């Protein structure tokens, strides 16, 4: 009569969204409401390197040789990450699959995905969100030329020392990385749109208007998952 | 009983450790093993603001005013955070309570803390771990004078531009923060050891040798958490 924990159906999500779209905020919100693991690649890699595990030893080897992480290998890391107890209820993938071979390896590794949730925000707004970023390098204090401006243009509020724009946040780099995002993503969705497998299920594709209040973006997402 | 299981008691942990002690790494590890939420003050504050919540709105105004979040307000923020579904199985508090009034406020709320876990590392090692940090500002590429050196001193590997030390990574500041942490931590331990509260329980204090391999530090922690 104390056996009253019911394991509900797994909620397993691939989250997609451009640099600047604010998908990281939605991921935390989903994680906290549905009680599933937010798995982001950046975190997963660093934690793996720190672990001292064989997986981590092999990864640290690769990265010290200059070679980039293979698709088969990053998905092997994912499979391990999702074997953990905090993934009992499902998970949210944030950063993988980034390519067709990654998605194929997930299928072959037997990882089922229920939803693909894409937070869509207009290119121009995305552009402005990245390119406006400033930083005071010595302290790391952040500003944004539109969303969080300094008292005096291009100067740190505390010290008066000049701000800089990070190298990657220049307009041309943003637009180029933006383009490869949209192309890499469009191929991923059409892959999943024409998904045909005997090892895993066909995920439901969901496209969210991310140009609304945060609480509204969240509800639109919630409404879709429940449908 | 068809796919029904025993409702276990939630585990609630206060995690303590000085800057550079690696507490952040162990928190993630504990989170993943025990399926409890890792709540760090920094993230909690950023999230609450970005939420559009009424509480989040007030918090953003306090901070936009350049004011400090009071002891009472930070616990109100903790109260909202731990009401979420990912906290039903328990949580690990990281960065709160830092003061006695936070611990008292936490206690008035009815939060029962099962364990205090202190990841202890010698001061000489802590200081070294912070002071040897260097960054290339334009890229954000980071290095460590000992643990991950650049190929040429004070120079970024990729571009060759100079590296800097962040201002708070200076030895004078590092020592000062170390001294504060140890003092506040002593007070905290003392508070919970002499715990004579009517509303919440007496936590089990666990001190951990954090100067070991990550996997060994975790297993020591598990060992203590798993004791009957
Ligand atoms: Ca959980």
């Amino acid at each position: 009569t104390e056996n009253l924990y019911f394991q509900s159906n797994a909620m397993r999500i691939i989250l997609l969204g451009a640099p600047g779209a604010g998908k990281g905020t939605q991921a935390k919100i989903i994680e906290q409401k549905y009680n599933i693991a937010h798995i982001s690649t950046g975190d997963m890699i660093r934690e793996t390197i720190k672990s001292g595990s064989a997986l981590g030893q092999e990864l640290k080897k690769v990265l010290d040789a200059g070679e980039l992480v293979s698709d088969e290998f990053i998905i092997k890391i994912v499979k391990d990450r999702i074997s953990k107890n905090d993934c009992n209820n499902g998970f949210l993938l944030d950063g993988v699959p980034r390519t067709i071979p990654q998605a194929q390896e997930l299928d072959k590794l037997g990882v089922n995905i229920d939803y693909i949730v894409e937070v869509d925000v207009a290119d121009n707004l995305l552009i402005e969100r990245i390119t406006g970023r400033r930083i005071h390098p010595a302290s790391g204090r952040t500003y944004h030329t539109k969303f969080n401006p300094p008292k005096v243009a291009d100067k740190d509020d505390v010290t008066g020392e000049p701000l800089i724009t990070r190298t990657d946040d220049n307009e041309d780099t943003v637009k180029q990385r933006l383009s490869v995002y949209h192309a890499q993503t469009a191929k991923l969705i059409d892959f999943y749109r024409n998904f045909s497998s005997t090892n895993t299920k066909i995920p439901k594709y969901i496209k969210i208007n991310g140009d609304q209040a945060v609480e509204k973006v969240s509800q639109d997402i919630f409404d879709q998952l429940n449908k």
